């Protein structure tokens, strides 16, 4: 049955684009740019 909701307790952040798991949140959204780092679709006036 089910026990568990998110993990035991560290809070631990997945990258949804590879899988990573980061022990700070801070520091996957800095990965998670490597994902996002791709040729340009369409940037605009921002
Ligand atoms: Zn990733």
């Amino acid at each position: 049955g089910s026990s568990g909701s998110s993990g035991t307790g560290g809070k631990h952040f997945e990258c949804t684009e590879c899988g990573k798991a980061f022990t700070r949140k801070s520091t996957l959204s800095m990965h998670q740019k490597i994902h996002t780092g791709e040729k340009p679709s369409g940037p605009s006036s921002g």
